[PDB]
């Protein structure tokens, strides 16, 4: 196949963030899209082989719950192309508007951005850059996982990563379990309606903190009606040491679970 998108076709339309390799807009090409795209035709083999291998990746995603990768342009500026979801992120809703989601909505959200996941570490990928704000809602009711940037087979956003990353020996300190981390502060975000560490105020130190083991986040946080079983679950997502964390398979099952026994 070749997705390949012919000059001319897309119209370009408003920004909405700087995502890991330029700029993304709303547009449109056979319906509403979305556009990430570097805005300069300077491209050196650094910036060039980036995209040459987000798309090889997005490629290889057809799942309800990955964002749909549509094409790519070359000419003019590099671009890619997805489907374009009504409802924004999850990040927006939690922390920006302050979203009062019902309790069994957040399990769900959680349940199927394990999906997601597992789907992407089955076909052996790992996203490296799980957060709220890469997961976005559609229709308000259907989760789609996005920026695939920093992703791969076989960046100043530090709350979502495991210690080992931050702690860095081996050019491969990510793992599935390093995505299973973030996820673990997905379900924190969505459980507590909050970001982990406000407490503390300096970036710097919750960098060198989480590294070392000192911080964790406060799981008392959560909402009362919150289950117990997910209260350990996430527990099993942050463990400090990657080895004891669960893939996404058994995160699944237990979300699962959790979702039968429910009022
Ligand atoms: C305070 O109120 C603000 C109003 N919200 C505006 C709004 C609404 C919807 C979107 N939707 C949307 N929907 C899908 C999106 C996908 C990507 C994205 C990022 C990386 N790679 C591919 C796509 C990036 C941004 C995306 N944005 C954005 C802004």
């Amino acid at each position: 196949d070749d997705w390949e998108i012919p000059d001319g076709q897309i119209t370009v339309g408003q920004r909405i963030g700087s995502g890991s390799f330029g700029t993304v807009y709303k547009g449109k090409w056979h319906g509403d899209v979305a556009v990430k795209m570097l805005n300069v035709t300077a491209p050196t083999p650094q910036q060039l082989q980036a995209f040459k291998n987000e798309v090889g990746v997005l490629r290889k995603t057809r799942h309800v719950n990955i964002l749909l990768f549509m094409g790519y342009s070359t000419k003019p500026q590099l671009a890619i192309v997805t489907q374009w979801c009504e409802g924004s992120s999850l990040y927006h809703h939690l922390h920006i508007i302050e979203t009062k989601f019902e309790m069994i909505k957040l399990i769900d959200i959680a349940r199927q951005t394990a999906q997601g996941m597992d789907y992407l570490h089955a076909k052996s990928i790992i996203h490296r850059d799980l957060k709220s704000n890469n997961i976005f809602l559609h229709e308000d009711l259907t989760v789609k996982i996005g920026d695939f940037g920093l992703a791969t087979v076989k960046s100043g956003s530090i709350l979502w990563m495991a210690p080992e990353v931050i702690r860095m020996q081996d050019k491969n300190p990510y793992s599935f379990q390093s995505d299973v981390y973030a996820f673990g502060i997905v379900l924190y975000e969505l459980m507590t309606g909050q970001l982990p560490y406000s407490n503390i105020n300096n970036r710097d130190q919750i960098i060198f903190m989480v590294g070392r083991g000192y911080l964790s986040p406060d799981l008392s946080k959560v909402r009362s009606n919150c289950p117990k079983a997910m209260k350990r679950l996430m527990a099993e997502c942050l463990k400090k040491k990657r080895d004891e964390r669960p893939l996404f398979p058994q995160i699944l099952a237990s979300i699962e679970l959790l979702a039968r026994s429910l009022p």
